[PDB]
């Protein structure tokens, strides 16, 4: 009945860090997908409540969204990429989860997904 507290984007307490792979996270990975027709589900947490599904977070205990990874990246919350790749691999699992194949979101986050995953093999080194 009530949408759960967006995941957070900063942390005081968290060390900071900017490798080659974390520039490349936002300003290739991230700024691609960002910009893509399909995006917009995917740029802000699931409002559930807008939406009229309360069983959403009841099945999704770990939501992601683009707009929280965006946020994260520009507040040099990752230590390093692999926690934000986890992140992105959070966001298309919890689609896949909660809905089947063939529905228009699904169809929607595996366009994207093939674009995410293009875009990690031409990760540079550390
Ligand atoms: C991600 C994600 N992962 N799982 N889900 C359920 C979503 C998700 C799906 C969303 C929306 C937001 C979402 F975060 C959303 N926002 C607004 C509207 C309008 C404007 C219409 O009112 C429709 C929307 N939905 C739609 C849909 C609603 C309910 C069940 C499934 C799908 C989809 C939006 C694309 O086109 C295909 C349907």
């Amino acid at each position: 009945h009530m949408n759960p507290p967006p995941p957070e984007t900063s942390n005081p307490n968290k060390p900071k860090r900017q490798t080659n792979q974390l520039q490349y996270l936002l300003r290739v990975v991230l700024k691609t997908l960002w910009k893509h027709q399909f995006a917009w589900p995917f740029q802000q947490p699931v409002d559930a409540v807008k939406l009229n599904l309360p069983d959403y977070y009841k099945i999704i205990k770990t939501p992601m969204d683009m707009g929280t990874i965006k946020k994260r990246l520009e507040n040099n919350y990752y230590w390093n990429a692999q926690e934000c790749i986890q992140d992105f691999n959070t966001m298309f699992t919890n689609c896949y989860i909660y809905n089947k194949p063939g529905d228009d979101i699904v169809l929607m986050a595996e366009a994207l997904e093939k674009l995410f995953l293009q875009k990690i093999n031409e990760l540079p080194t550390e």
